């Protein structure tokens, strides 16, 4: 009987919601707006109409049987702090919400939201990092100072073996998955082969995972 | 070193600007509020007020000279696809549009617009796998079916050593890396161990990690 | 069963679409604006309100079963757009689409508009050649070079022949039709007379027709 | 040379404006829009900002001046209406008026225009004939019942001579030119061939040029 | 069964229709506002919420039966044309419109209105002409020259006769009629005497009365 | 001469603006719209750009030391009784306010407005009896019972001298002028005749004027 | 049966209306807002959606049987206005209208309000009288030189006494009450004892009770 | 003297401000309109026009310099709390903020606000307690159950002695001060009598208080 709220549907919201009902949950979508509603109805498991801003419509809802509430409104600032409000005030226990800049993130941390969610930032970042660096797919930072970085293996990697392109030893990384068109291998022997235009898992330090697609790639 | 013009200054296309430049990137910041102008000056080396839309505005700000040109505007929809147009016209080796939704991705493919994001939606995506799953901090998906991912230990996983929970056999998977008190532990060994509230990093395929994550924590 | 949709009641969208109805043909008026479909309701064998932009309700006007669809939207540029990606991806044979400027047809040539219109555009270069040229009352271009001309006959012209004004060997063209009190005269005789404030139809080109405006006429 | 003054840039007075000049006359491009006398300042002598309904502004323009004075201004019909009522007290030779409904030409008639264009509904009248008849791409109609038509040419016309096509007894019609590859022949010969996807000017009565349309292609 | 039609519910208008309807005419307030045709509705025959600017609802009402329609339509002055326009084109014998400037009227009377009033200009031009003099109640200008004006006796004339002011000889008027204490004298006998703060009603010349109340009063 | 302040440029207060400075006074056209005051800069001897409802403003007009002022405002209800209480409070002779309603007089009365006018009303009255009586023109009335009329001539008036119609003792009336071809005949002869389409002024009770329309003419 | 009506839901009169019917009292809500309605429904004895401004709705809701009337409307001057001087005209016994600046005080003043409240500066004096007083808590103004005032007692009026704090002698002043821990000591015995952080209500001159804050505590 | 900062002129914060510097202190009037700079200027030593929400203009007012900062914003909650939000990240010892509704308190509550005021609120209640008894002018709650009251003397009262009001044994109440024509006894004598239509001050518990308002006057 884990239950998922959604309150503001939007890109961000609407997401949260599609994929949440995909994965066989209950979640209601709940948006201001009939049309948004109408448009993530065949998406949930319950869609209403409902000004999150009011205590009534929001007690109508059934909100207190939501174990997750997600606060997904960004844009309007003051809204987002009132559902918020309401939603602590009514003892909701998890409550995340999507914030809109650094001091929205303080009102919502000193009126106790549960997590606060900055996501446009964060891609930016990513995407960031992708673009300065062309070769980089997708990246998890471990710590500040170690990651896990997925490349595309260029020309100069073109069938290339594991013992070949040394990295335990020459920059300090290891290498932990290669997917060849569609196949992935993990743990990857010493014998395996990089082709040009493979997917690479690289895991290290930041500069050595930089010193190997410098020098390396 | 690379040059990057970031049109549509908001939490996305200021993210990547700001980061952009944090990385020491020669980065355009292109706005048609004066206040966005003027909220990320201190952030990029030239930031100009303009509307990209406009072919004679677009002339000015020597836009053709840039490698790199994002279009970070995803509410407007018009604006983005005739900036979006007009650099394509104009020869840009690489166009990164943020788009709204499924149409305005199908009006930048058939404009030629090389990579477009949508930020949102996938960090969403992200945000429901952790709601469903509060064990997960961060993950990155290799393929459909095999992925890496962070988790929070419990207090099923206090003081238990890599050979006591074998998951090279009877998952298939592999831990990657420990994180204690901010410090470290990277390709770690079967005899180091694991307290509650630490970060594992796990690999291998998506159903054998969160059958570790019911059967084991 | 050969239908048309004409999406966008408006001058141009409007006397498309009844003319169309006037000629004997199924015609289906769709406007957002109740009051322009209840204006052209009674002109059309069907008329919907309707917003072309959604997908809903393009699907409930039976879109699929119109061979030709007529986007007279020329004033919201991307609402215009949406409704021609929409009716593309929905694989309507042809789209006629009305545009408003030069960046609106590149981007309704890119996203595959079967034929875009510039009506405005069109009559503005024909009212112009008739104000520069005060005789001309009507024409059209064979090519960049060559072009038939109905003219006003002038005094200078009046009670004359078609041997007296000889005009395939003077000023290299040949005269088609005259129509005096209402009554046209094709192929005319060698014998034929024209009056003054007659309509006279020359053919040939442009230079050789404004020849004889200048001198015969 | 002609002194001409478009006042209402849009569509189709800033296309009257490009042409005329394009021309090579004295085109006054009078707009109230600054950057509409901006964008089509580089195509006029003199383009002034002026409101046309004052008549302080009016007699600054210098419209008195002028012989041709055209208000293309057709969606502000009061604005329309007093500007061709302050030229009729102004005792402008020409005044052509760009109308919208059938009312906005009524009172246009009453306050003195000389000549009322209704752009998109004879524009839309044409698009609508070209629907209707796939092989039709543009006409001129010499009364309500003849007409001079250009036609496509089709696998039914391909390597068919002009004798072989009898127009002249057959349907009462005459072919008029030929084009072929961009070159044109007028006044085709008896033993001039067509080969299909040309251009064929046909003229005749309305009835017998469809009749040849039926038959013939 | 004479008829009147009140299109244009306002404080001209509706004084209009009150007292229209307060002399026991049939009288039709028609107001493109609910709320007007609510007020005026006790006060007339009929109400009918209707844009007059629409010739079906127009029609819907019966205008064509209504021998004299006023057209108090005077802020919006394209809605008043068109309602005048309309109501030409079907005939209505008398057309009485309100107008707001000198152009207006020119266009009211360009398309065929039968009287047009304005009441504002001419009240103004009333009021000024008693804030000079500030003895005169009221007047009528029988000519550019002559006038009948009533006046306040001043302290001056306090118990003063008809051959004791004399003014068919001392200033050229002649004085019509005295009102004292809500009693009124018509032709006055030679004999009647005029008190402080009476009505007195002079007929004669501007400067004539101008000089008796200068010297007289 | 004397000195007059018309606050509020209308067209009520335009023209007591226009009209007394016709007359030779010093008025000053205050106004609020810029446009308002340029339109009666030519009429008045000082206009100025004001807002009246602002004490600061109005003591730099020096409205103090004027004897007359008159605030036309009608139809922002507020503006013109703050500014009315302004003046009251300035302590000014002679206020003349232009009123709405009845309760916007009732509020002028109550702070003191020394002459309330209701232009539309009072027109709209004078009109409403011209249309349900096409002979008269124009009127004064003595009292409620008693007026001055003019009167328009008919064929049943015409060569019908002053003794035949005996309005002296058939109907109690008295004819006080006669117009003809623009001369005028003031106070006639029982001689002299009239002719139609001619300005007859009677003078008696209402209902023996009518009388007399109704058998005279 | 004595009646109260509160029309204007707002802080001040919800607060008003809810405080009275509180009490026990009968209490009409009334308000043009539908949500303030539904608000203040729950708080009152009735809750009617009207608009006070107009007559036949104030009619409707029985306005003539309320004793008290209360117009909360501070922010539509006016409304305010306009509901005040119906309900003079009405003959309600007690208007109570809350006013926004001076010049609505005096207006409201004119037509004839019974009492006119002042809230917010009244509670912006209080609280700057606590502002530079940070020892007052509260108080009330005998007169323009005489008051009451609740005071903080420091530490320097630790452990202190009546006699010990001598004021009808030392300071002019006497005390009249002390509240400690949440007990209240009225016409306090000169044995009484006041403690830090204790309420104190002492009473005399301005200037007395000055002298006793700087030089006592 | 005391540095306070009023941001958020109006009806509350410009009262603060006014009387606060008639008491002599530097008052720093802060808002946004510049015409509410302008019209507390006079009554200020600083009036800046700042947007208090912008960090950037909040150093540039030196805000971290003022011991009290008073944010008079009720309307605008979102303003409201990003301006307490901002100072209390300045490290301010002491902020005032004016309240809306119970939320917007809440939110000022968790973000730190000092003092949070409601005035209309406090002064309604105040105002229907004067409603609901006539009798009393002014009153200050002691505690809940304990308060001084300001009464209206009646008829019943008039030539009554403080010692024929038993009001220390009869109710438990005391008379503290007497107020006639202007002139006030303080702390009145048992001899001392008390004429209608002067200012009574009591103390005592309310149910008292009231009882003796019922029994005695
Ligand atoms: N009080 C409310 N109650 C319910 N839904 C609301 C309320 N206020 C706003 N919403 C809806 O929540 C959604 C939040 O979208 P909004 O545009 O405000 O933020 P955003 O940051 O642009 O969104 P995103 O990036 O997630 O698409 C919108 O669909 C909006 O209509
Ligand atoms: N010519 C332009 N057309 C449109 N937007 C422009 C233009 N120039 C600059 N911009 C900026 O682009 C930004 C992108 O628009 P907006 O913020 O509404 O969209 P969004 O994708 O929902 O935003 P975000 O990603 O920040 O949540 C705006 O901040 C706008 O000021
Ligand atoms: N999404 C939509 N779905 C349906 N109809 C629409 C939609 N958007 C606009 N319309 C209608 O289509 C018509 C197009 O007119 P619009 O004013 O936008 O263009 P225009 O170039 O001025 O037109 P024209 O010159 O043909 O009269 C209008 O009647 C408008 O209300
Ligand atoms: N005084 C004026 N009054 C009205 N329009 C004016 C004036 N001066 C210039 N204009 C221009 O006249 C043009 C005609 O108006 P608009 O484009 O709305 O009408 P339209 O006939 O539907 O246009 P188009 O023919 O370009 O489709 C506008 O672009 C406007 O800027
Ligand atoms: N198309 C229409 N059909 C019917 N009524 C209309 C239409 N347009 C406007 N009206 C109404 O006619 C009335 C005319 O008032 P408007 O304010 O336009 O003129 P005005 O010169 O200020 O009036 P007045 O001085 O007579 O009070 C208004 O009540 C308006 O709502
Ligand atoms: N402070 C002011 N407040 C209000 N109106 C002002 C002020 N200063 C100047 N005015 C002018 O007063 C005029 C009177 O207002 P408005 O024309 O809307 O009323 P009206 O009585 O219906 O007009 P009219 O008598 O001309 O028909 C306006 O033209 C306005 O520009
Ligand atoms: N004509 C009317 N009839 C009834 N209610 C009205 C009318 N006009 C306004 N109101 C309501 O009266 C209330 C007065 O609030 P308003 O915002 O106008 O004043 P305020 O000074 O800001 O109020 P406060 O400080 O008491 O909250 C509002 O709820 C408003 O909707
Ligand atoms: N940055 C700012 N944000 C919001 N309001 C500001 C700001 N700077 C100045 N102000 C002023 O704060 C004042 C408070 O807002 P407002 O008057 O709407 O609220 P209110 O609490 O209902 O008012 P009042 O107490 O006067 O009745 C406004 O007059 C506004 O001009
Ligand atoms: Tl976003
Ligand atoms: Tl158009
Ligand atoms: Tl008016
Ligand atoms: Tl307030």
């Amino acid at each position: 009987n884990k239950q998922f709220a959604v309150i503001g549907l939007g890109r961000f919201g609407g997401s949260i919601c599609k994929e949440l009902h995909r994965m066989g949950h209950e979640v209601l979508a709940v948006d201001i707006n009939e049309e948004k509603v109408n448009a993530y109805a065949s998406y949930a498991t319950h869609a209403v109409i409902a000004n999150a801003t009011e205590e009534n419509e929001l007690l109508s809802l059934g909100i207190r049987n939501f174990e997750y509430v997600i606060v997904a409104i960004g844009a309007n600032i003051q809204a987002s702090t009132l559902t918020t409000l309401l939603l602590k005030e009514l003892d909701i226990p998890n409550i995340w919400v999507k914030a809109q800049n650094y001091y929205h993130h303080k009102v919502l941390e000193k009126i106790g939201a549960d997590r606060i969610i900055h996501p446009e930032k964060d891609m930016g970042v990513k995407i960031a990092q992708s673009l300065s660096d062309e070769n980089v797919l997708n990246y998890i930072d471990l710590s500040d100072e170690y990651s896990i970085v997925e490349l595309l293996a260029t020309r100069k990697l073109d069938s290339k073996s594991i013992i070949d392109l040394n990295v335990r030893a020459k920059y300090g990384c290891t290498i932990l998955a290669i997917k060849h068109h569609g196949d992935i291998c993990l743990s990857p022997a010493p014998e395996d082969i990089i082709r040009e235009q493979d997917c690479l898992v690289i895991m290290g330090h930041k500069k050595d995972i930089k010193r190997f697609e410098n020098e390396g790639m």
